[PDB]
């Protein structure tokens, strides 16, 4: 952050936030082109990937920077303009986890995205670490939240749509339409237990079908189903928590 011996002193720190903004509206770019389009063709999905790669290891770099509570590094991303790279990532992940959901060819996407959230954050909980009552950084994080309400929201009930699932296919009113053990559901079958379990709405249950990969065979793998969403679901929420 600051070379106090030298003449000159550069901020590598600032020079990393201005850079993670950068990427970050370089993706949002990205997918506002591939926001219309129904598929993300295959060098959209590659790009993507390299994207998400650069970004995740931008942020594991500012979470090293300010861990063990340097608080000189944590004012100073306090004070750039990491709230707005932190804006457009969570646009980008409210919406594009919505898209790639319904989807079945974008579960690499899909995962490597939940774990760029994921690292956004811990980059978010090692800033509060260290925190004190009233803080200016605080502040900023709320300002921060408030300004981007809807994508939270988004993402917020996305993850607890998902949370539930697991309690769903835990009930035994979901092992009576599955009685032995082959872990296999028909689509029908799926769609009236989640109608009879009465916690998920209307809305809820046909963008779980829509979520939901069947074959010919009409029925698909419900353990399957919940590991690839109920898992990042799970350790993303807590973080958010």
């Amino acid at each position: 952050r600051t070379q106090t011996g030298n003449n000159t002193t550069v901020n590598i720190i600032i020079s990393t936030v201005d850079y993670l903004l950068r990427v970050q509206e370089s993706i949002s770019d990205f997918y506002w082109y591939y926001s219309g389009k129904d598929v993300i063709d295959e060098q959209g999905q590659r790009n993507f990937s390299k994207a998400i790669q650069v970004a995740k290891q931008v942020f594991n770099t500012l979470t090293e920077y300010i861990q063990g509570p340097c608080t000189g590094n944590q004012q100073s991303l306090a004070h750039s303009r990491l709230w707005d790279a932190v804006v457009g990532f969570l646009h980008v992940f409210a919406h594009m986890q919505m898209k790639l959901s319904q989807d079945s060819s974008q579960i690499e996407l899909l995962k490597e995205l939940m774990d760029l959230q994921k690292d956004m954050v811990v980059m978010l909980l090692s800033m509060l670490e260290g925190n004190v009552v009233n803080g200016t950084i605080g502040k900023q994080m709320v300002d921060m939240l408030v300004e981007s309400s809807n994508n939270v929201e988004m993402i917020l009930k996305f993850f607890d749509m998902f949370l539930k699932l697991k309690d769903l296919t835990s009930s035994d009113t979901f092992k009576e339409y599955d009685p032995d053990g082959k872990g296999v559901i028909s689509k029908r079958d799926f769609h009236k237990a989640m109608e009879s379990h009465k916690h998920y709405t209307q809305s809820e249950t046909e963008f779980l079908l829509s979520c939901a990969e069947t074959d010919e065979n009409e029925t698909l793998d419900y353990e399957e189903f919940v590991k690839r969403f109920h898992e990042p679901a799970k350790d993303i929420g807590f973080n958010v928590a």
